[PDB]
């Protein structure tokens, strides 16, 4: 029922602990988490590629960025893409900042979703070529000096450009851009705090949002959620929130932006740590989300077009 796909909090908790370290681009911690993501994706049976590049940024000068991408069914026609950022924000006066909600927990949720749905993804899901699953760990989401158009979302700008560029020849020029084979980028951000609220930011992905609303109602009615707070609202968002999806949105990719609004109390303060996470909210999100991903992939037949 809701009971087909069970929790694995042992896995969740270890995965979170392994990500939850200071990880400004260029730091020892960032390299530790980078390597951890590669190992983890490989062990969950993904084809793993690193989009590594050098770029000059405020304060630091030249840094080496690396987006980490896992794919199952790489030669599929189209893809569900799920994403989070793995860098943490630089704060002169808070080198210990771990960004628990931003976005250690979102990143751990992605790996844990692949784990809990492993029995599907290991076999039946591989027996097809219509749809694949991409897990994208963006690097350099966070501004180095102050958030602006230029000082932000560095890894995503770079991955979006890479996926957008074509190869030579008739066959390529008549074929889609790689980036156009993403049916929707589902970006998770600011998840971990008590009683988060997710509202729909884009009309074209509103039916996907409605599915989350529905899965939540179904699991609640079956007694499978903790507490009585509604996490997925059937409401449009207040204003838009700038994030890693922007460079993708700009190349016409549809976006489901699962960022909590209001932002967690602790956002961009030293208190965005494990002590301030709310595990029942994490578990509730995980249950809704793993079922959403499963259903999307299981119900997929023809290309999903939301452009
Ligand atoms: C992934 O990581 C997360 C984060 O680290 C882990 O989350 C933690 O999970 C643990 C264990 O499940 C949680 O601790 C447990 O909390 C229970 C609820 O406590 C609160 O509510 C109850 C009301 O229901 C209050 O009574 C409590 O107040 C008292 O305790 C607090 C906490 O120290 C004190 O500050 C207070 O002043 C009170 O004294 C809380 O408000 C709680 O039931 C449970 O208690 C068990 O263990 C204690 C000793 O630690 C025993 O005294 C007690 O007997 C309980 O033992 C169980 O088993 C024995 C049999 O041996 C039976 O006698 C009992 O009936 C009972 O079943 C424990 O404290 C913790 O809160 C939670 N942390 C966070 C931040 O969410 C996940 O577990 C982890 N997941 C995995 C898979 O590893
Ligand atoms: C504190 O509440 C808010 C603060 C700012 C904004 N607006 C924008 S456009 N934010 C860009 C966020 C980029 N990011 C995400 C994670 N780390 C950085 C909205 C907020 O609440 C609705
Ligand atoms: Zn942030």
């Amino acid at each position: 029922i809701g009971s087909q796909w069970r929790d694995d909090e042992v896995h969740f908790n270890r995965t979170l602990d392994s990500i939850l370290v200071p990880r400004v681009v260029g730091s020892r911690g960032h390299q530790q988490v980078r390597e951890y993501l590669v190992q983890s994706l490989n062990g969950l049976g993904f084809q793993t590629e690193v989009d590594e590049f050098k770029q000059r940024v405020p304060v630091f000068g030249e840094l080496t960025f690396a987006n980490v991408v896992g794919t199952i069914n790489p030669q599929a026609q189209n893809f569900l893409a799920l994403a989070a950022h793995y860098d943490s924000k630089y704060f002169p006066n808070d080198p210990g900042f771990v960004g628990a909600t931003d976005s250690a927990v979102p990143a751990a949720i992605l790996l844990n979703t692949a784990k809990t749905l492993g029995a599907y993804l290991q076999k039946e899901f591989r027996n097809r070529s219509d749809v694949g699953l991409m897990l994208i760990f963006f690097d350099g989401e966070e501004a180095f000096k102050e958030w602006t158009d230029a000082d932000s979302v560095y890894g995503s700008k770079h991955l979006a450009a890479k996926l957008a560029s074509k190869r030579s020849g008739s066959q390529a020029q008549l074929a889609p851009r790689n980036i156009d084979r993403i049916e929707v980028l589902v970006l998770l951000d600011l998840i971990g705090a008590r009683n988060p609220k997710f509202s729909s930011f884009y009309e074209n992905t509103d039916g996907l949002h409605s599915s989350l609303v529905q899965i939540e109602k179904s699991l609640r009615t079956a007694g499978q959620l903790e507490g009585n707070n509604n996490m997925f609202l059937s409401r449009v968002s207040g204003g838009l929130v700038d994030d890693d999806h922007r460079p993708f949105l700009d190349e016409n990719v549809p976006v489901l932006h699962l960022v909590a609004t209001p932002f967690p109390d602790v956002w961009h303060t030293p208190r965005d740590n494990a002590a301030n996470l709310h595990w029942p909210s994490i578990r509730n999100f995980n249950r809704v989300f793993r079922n959403f991903v499963y259903q999307y992939l299981k119900r997929h037949t023809s290309p999903v077009n939301l452009r």
